[PDB]
DNA sequence: GCGATCAGC
DNA sequence: ACGCTGATCGCA
């Protein structure tokens, strides 16, 4: 019901220079992962390649990796990845449909081209979902069925790409696409390639270590309860400590007693079993997050491990990292954060850099709020966290202890997010009244802070949606519910999502402009991971003090603010010794 | 499969 | 009853 070309062999007209492409990576995790089929859509006619004959065509290669062949694609970066693994270059990639579907509406939840088109009253394609099946009847149907979708998604991508690139015009949101999120996409690639190096020893090490810990704090925790039980069963957990040991009910949750670290520090004074409880969760969380998890995912023969950044999936505009996650590995506790000892550079005689903005979200609100005193705070370069913990505590500053910081962070982003005089009690064990009456101090230094708050919750009731400083957009269906709990969480996400994205918004500006100064400089030194308002680099150990004038520059002139942007960098031998 | 929990930002 | 995530695991 669309026609196509099943091509034997590559012709001249499947090489032009405008086409929608299709290289198409069925498996999720698309590392290492098999190209199934191609088809490649232009002014010459629709058609189908099968990848062994196609990749081993020095024609098409060639035309894949030319920068003035442009190509219209739907998640590229999968494409480019898959293909890097093949040895292969894709350059020229002007359109990609998943990031200006994202940019339009990232609520869509847009994962596949027919979710896309679905936006535009396309509807000549199948979710792909629909074409490979699910979970263990998941397969590659036969070439005919395969070939005909792989043409149909390029068709629509093809079709697509002017209304998708009209309605992110009238959207201000065209550049957003074509000069951050699409070159961005391209360095996303190129790290995830990368990978990171893992010293597999030592993680290795650890574990057993780690085994042998949680055994006898296990043992202490049987001994102080008085018998044996599954510590990480809610229902036997929850008996022994609110039935057996009768301990207070401080939280239940929709399914019973709530063991949150939270409540289970606020048991402390009454037992201390709940004290090896969280030692042993902590514990635990390590060993099979971070040891088991890792190693498992560890390409044995060159001992990386390849993250995938999810570029089109976050509400703000941030990435997410998956399988595995490299943005959430410790760094709080001591015994945790020694598994960053584990990542080291990839070649010997190279280091690691780590650079990251100091408290740009609140930067960015002084400059968004344009508020007098928190714009004149972050001119002095104050250390907010550590002004709020002396407040707080009533201490001065080198009588501010690193958890009372730690603690103050936290007062800081809750109050301008909008937390309650009953969350700030609860966190800070303090009165409710002295919490609320903290927060009316908070915003009587900070009137221009509350002036904002109130004007963006009534601006996205207006337009519909909120926007970060380069133009990304968030729709807040929710903020004129007549349900008081659903309008305020939504209010809430219009106070927080423009400036949490704008600052995603910022470090993808910096990874761009970093990427091209590496470039001019001749430097060997490239990006690895990016941990939201932080970049982390490897370089030869000879490029390190280039790189510590170079980055931070990059990284503070990315945009131009009412405020200085401040960077912290540090760097050494494994990720540990590079903060 | 989902909710609770916890690791990061 | 501040926000944004991903991974694990027990399932009341
Ligand atoms: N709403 C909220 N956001 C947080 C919280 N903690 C971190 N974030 C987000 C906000 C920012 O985008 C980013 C900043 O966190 P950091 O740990 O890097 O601390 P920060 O830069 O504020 O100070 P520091 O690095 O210690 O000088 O992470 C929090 O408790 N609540
Ligand atoms: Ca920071």
């Amino acid at each position: 019901k669309m026609a196509f070309t099943l091509a034997d062999r590559v012709t001249e007209e499947m090489l032009a220079d405008k086409a929608a492409l299709v290289v198409e990576v069925v498996e999720e995790n698309y590392h290492d992962a098999p190209i199934v089929g191609i088809a490649v859509v232009n002014e010459h006619g629709r058609f189908f390649l099968r990848p062994e004959t196609a990749l081993a065509d020095p024609q098409f290669v060639a035309w894949l990796g030319d920068e003035t062949k442009k190509k219209s694609m739907f998640d590229s970066k999968r494409a480019a990845v898959a293909l890097k693994w093949k040895g292969i270059e894709l350059c020229g990639v002007s359109f990609d449909l998943l990031l200006a579907a994202y940019l339009l509406d990232p609520a869509q939840g847009v994962d596949d081209v027919a979710a896309a088109a679905k936006m535009k009253q396309y509807e000549a394609v199948r979710p792909d979902e629909a074409v490979y099946g699910k979970g263990a009847k998941r397969a590659v149907p036969d070439e005919p069925v395969l070939a005909e979708h792989l043409v149909r998604k390029a068709a629509a991508i093809w079709e697509l790409e002017r209304p998708f690139l009209d309605e992110l015009r009238r959207n201000e949101q065209d550049r957003l696409l074509v000069e951050l999120e699409q070159p961005l996409s391209s360095i996303l690639a190129e790290m995830e390639f990368a990978g990171v190096k893992v010293d597999t020893k030592r993680l290795e090490q650890m574990g057993k270590e780690l085994a042998e810990q949680l055994g006898t704090v296990e043992q202490r925790i049987y001994e102080l309860a008085g018998q044996e039980f599954n510590i990480n069963s809610p229902k036997q957990l929850g008996v022994i400590l609110f039935e057996k040991l009768q301990l207070p009910v401080l939280k239940k949750t929709k399914t019973g007693y709530s063991t949150s670290a939270d409540v289970l520090e606020k048991l402390a004074p009454y037992h201390e079993i709940v004290e090896n409880i969280l030692h042993y969760r902590q514990l635990g969380k390590l060993q099979s997050t971070y040891i088991e998890g890792l190693l498992k995912v560890v390409r044995p023969a060159t001992k990386k491990v390849h993250t995938i950044f999810n570029q089109a999936l976050t509400q703000t505009g941030r990435l997410s990292s998956t399988e595995p996650n490299l943005q959430n590995i410790p760094i709080r506790l001591e015994e945790g954060r020694k598994i960053r000892q584990a990542f080291v550079p990839s070649e010997s005689d190279w280091l690691i850099f780590a650079a990251d903005y100091s408290q740009i979200e609140l930067r960015v609100l002084a400059h968004i709020a344009e508020d007098d005193n928190l714009m004149e705070a972050f001119r002095r370069d104050l250390d907010i966290h550590t002004k709020t913990a002396m407040d707080i505590f009533q201490v001065s500053e080198d009588e501010v202890t690193p958890n009372m910081r730690r603690q103050a962070k936290a007062v800081n982003y809750g109050i301008v997010y909008g937390i309650s005089d009953y969350g700030l009690a609860q966190n800070l064990n303090i009165s409710r009244k002295e919490a609320a009456e903290f927060i009316e101090r908070y915003f009587e230094s900070f009137p221009g802070v509350k002036r904002y708050m109130e004007n963006i919750v009534q601006e996205a009731k207006q337009k519909g949606y909120v926007t970060t400083l380069l133009h990304r957009r968030r729709y807040l269906p929710d903020i004129t519910s007549r349900n008081f709990n659903v309008r305020s969480f939504a209010e809430r996400m219009a106070m927080n999502t423009p400036i949490q994205g704008s600052a995603a918004d910022i470090i993808k500006k910096a990874m761009i402009d970093l990427n091209a100064r590496l470039k001019e400089e001749r430097l060997q030194a490239h990006l690895l991971l990016q941990v939201h308002d932080e970049l982390i680099l490897e370089a030869p150990k000879e490029e390190m003090e280039r790189l510590c004038r170079l980055v931070p520059e990059v990284m503070e002139q990315a945009v131009t603010l009412r405020v200085p942007l401040k960077v912290d960098y540090h760097y050494g031998s494994t990720w540990y010794d590079a903060k």
